[PDB]
DNA sequence: GCGATCACGCACGTC
DNA sequence: GACGTACGTGATCGCA
């Protein structure tokens, strides 16, 4: 049965009430700079559509959307906001994000339309987006008769939605995060994606160049190496030239053929100087493909600016991720990738790049989660955790520590963190599982607080059915119960890990709400551009930088309160290279 | 049948 | 442990 609204022709005063589900919709996937193509309010006096070209033009409705007194109720807020500031129009007075909101429930549910929430609390009246635009290629606007019903049947849904979904936060006392954490934070990304990233191209294009002509260089030499020409990039022929004309060991099989990953390939290289020109030609042809070529393309031209767009509701343990670019994996552990950064500039004359991060989050959060007496005297001690961890599993005195032994507690401290195994340090290692399993009992020993963790945190997931993090972030872990073991145990390593990972996820956005906040409170210029998980980047006039080294990292450390110090390093410098 | 698209396995970049 | 993008290849679709 079809639902009853107005189609407007005019903006009217019963449509600006104080309390609204607002509907500004954006069907690009990428929505900067994107159409708006209709808006739908529901309120207390009924249902509405309105053609954006009418609305945004009109005062009244302007000054709506930028009262903060007026409440909306959204699904996606980011990018009905960010689409708007493009236009020059503020949003504001967002009270609840449905998206946020069945993100916190469960984020498992990979719940990215209205109709995914509403089948939540078993709502169907409203079609999945996918259903009314299509997918791919074949994606379009509909009609405006089929476009409005959607409009207004999805903030229908939101209207209906808020209180049961409100109530089931509370009881699993989350509304603070929704409310105090991932609303707030969902304007401050929108203001780092719209402020964007400036890009020095020509540095880019430099290197595209110089790139290219290595490649040339290591691609002939492949060639010559191997007496033929192929496609290095094929799997089927770069495995011909390998495993049988040049009779290389196959030790390593991948579900359809010939492992040729990095890890394999080192192992090689020994027997043919190809090896070491394959890898070569794959580190230059990354840097080429993904990162000049990938940058360039999605560079705007006018302002030079890259726009990403975090998505603040995907990942399984509270993190952000970036797409469009992918600003969080920009190269920095190889000194020719990490060149790359050179091209991330300031926007503004006389403005630098700051940049800030925490020191070991991840281990600082497991020590006050397990309570560990020695790794909490690590903290207190502010000790190299790694140096320490070598001391301890392998009974010798500081400087009894080789580099070799640093090396190898430093991978057992991130299988500690990952959901130890022995079967995954022994790969990582590249031992024997006995060996690992002898590594991980030393660890334990050592540690015996992260032990009790882990034992019971894996009976909590499966007594709970979930686990939890600092601010009350929940996964659920079904597979907690398998009978299979691999299943099984994926789950008990999640169940290890996202309190770990989740905890740290919350300080660092606890931390940027309250950046932004001493920020507009010291009127600085200084704006956040990126997060990076455990590292905020900010740019800001020359003039700010002594500023910036006091208050960054003392904001950035005293978001919570942990039984060990949080401890954060920063750097700045006139690119993002620089900022080291 | 011939581009255009979709789907997946794979490899590799970050924290 | 958590992600995103590029590529090659084979399948499928879109329309005659
Ligand atoms: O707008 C971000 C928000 O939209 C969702 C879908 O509800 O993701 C869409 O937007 C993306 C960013 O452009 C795409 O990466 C994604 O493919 C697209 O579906 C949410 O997942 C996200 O939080
Ligand atoms: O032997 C106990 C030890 O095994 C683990 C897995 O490493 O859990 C297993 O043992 C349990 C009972 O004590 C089960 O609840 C669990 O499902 C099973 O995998 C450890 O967590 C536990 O300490
Ligand atoms: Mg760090």
């Amino acid at each position: 049965a079809k639902m009853a609204f107005t189609l407007a022709d005019r903006v009217t005063e019963e449509m600006l009430a104080d309390k609204a589900a607002l509907v500004v919709e954006v069907v690009e996937e990428n929505y900067h700079d994107a159409p708006i193509v209709g808006i739908a309010v529901v309120n207390e006096h009924g249902r509405f559509f309105l053609r954006p070209e009418t609305a945004l033009a009109d005062p009244q409705f302007v000054a709506w959307l930028g009262d903060e007194t007026k409440k909306k109720s959204m699904f996606d807020s980011k990018r009905a906001a960010v689409a708007l500031k493009w236009k020059g129009i503020e949003l504001c007075g967002v009270s609840f994000d449905l998206l946020l909101a069945a993100y916190l429930l469960d984020p498992a549910q990979g719940v990215d339309d209205v109709a995914a929430a509403a089948k939540m609390k078993q709502y169907e009246a409203v079609r999945p987006d996918e259903a009314v635009y299509g997918k791919g290629a074949k994606r379009a606007v509909p009609d405006e008769p089929v476009l409005a019903e959607h409009l207004v049947r999805k903030a229908a849904a939101i209207w209906e939605l808020e209180r049961p979904f409100l109530d089931e936060l509370r009881r699993n006392e989350q509304d603070r995060l929704l409310v105090e954490l991932e609303q707030p934070l969902s304007s401050i990304l929108a203001e780092m994606e719209f402020a964007g990233v400036k890009v020095d191209t020509k540095r880019l294009e430099q290197m595209g160049k110089e790139l290219a002509e290595q490649l040339g260089t290591v691609e002939q030499r492949i060639y010559e190496l191997a007496g033929q020409e192929f496609n290095i990039n094929s799997p089927k022929q770069l495995g011909v030239i390998l495993f049988e004309k040049l009779q290389l060991p196959v030790l390593k099989k991948t579900k359809t053929g010939y492992s040729t990953s990095a890890d394999v390939l080192e192992k090689l290289a020994p027997y043919h100087e190809i090896v070491e020109n394959i890898l070569h030609y794959r580190q230059l042809g990354k840097l080429q493909s993904t990162y000049i070529e990938g940058l360039l393309k999605v560079v705007r031209p006018d302002t030079k600016k890259v726009h990403t767009i975090f998505n603040q509701a995907l990942t399984q343990t509270g993190r952000l991720s970036s797409t469009e670019p992918n600003l969080q994996n920009i190269p920095i552990r190889l000194e020719e990738g990490r060149k790359i950064r050179q091209a991330f500039v300031p926007s503004e004359s006389d403005w630098l790049i700051f940049a800030a991060d925490y020191s070991q989050i991840e281990l600082r959060v497991l020590a006050h989660i397990a309570e560990d007496d020695n790794l909490m005297e690590a903290f207190r001690r502010d000790l190299d955790i790694h140096t320490k961890t070598a001391m301890d599993i392998f009974q010798v005195s500081e400087d009894e520590v080789t580099p070799n032994m640093r090396r190898q507690a430093k991978a057992v401290n991130f299988g500690i963190v990952y959901g130890i195994s022995d079967y995954g340090l022994a790969q990582n290692l590249n031992i024997s599982r006995k060996e690992a399993a002898e590594f991980i009992e030393r660890y334990f020993e050592s540690f015996p607080g992260v032990k009790r963790y882990m034992e019971n945190i894996v009976q909590e997931a499966k007594q709970k059915g979930y686990v939890t993090t600092l601010l009350h972030r929940r996964r659920y872990l079904p597979d907690i119960t398998s009978r299979n073991f691999n299943v099984r145990s994926f789950a008990e390593r999640m169940a290890m890990n996202t309190p770990i990972q989740g905890s740290a996820a919350d300080i660092i956005k606890k931390a940027m709400i309250d950046l932004n906040a001493r920020l507009k409170e010291e009127r600085l210029q200084a704006h956040l551009l990126l997060q990076v998980h455990d590292e905020l980047i900010l740019e800001a006039p020359k003039e700010e930088m002594e500023r910036l080294c006091r208050l960054v990292p003392e904001v950035m450390e005293q978001a919570v309160t942990l039984r060990v110090p949080l401890k954060v390093d920063y750097h700045y410098g006139s690119t993002w290279y620089d900022a080291k």
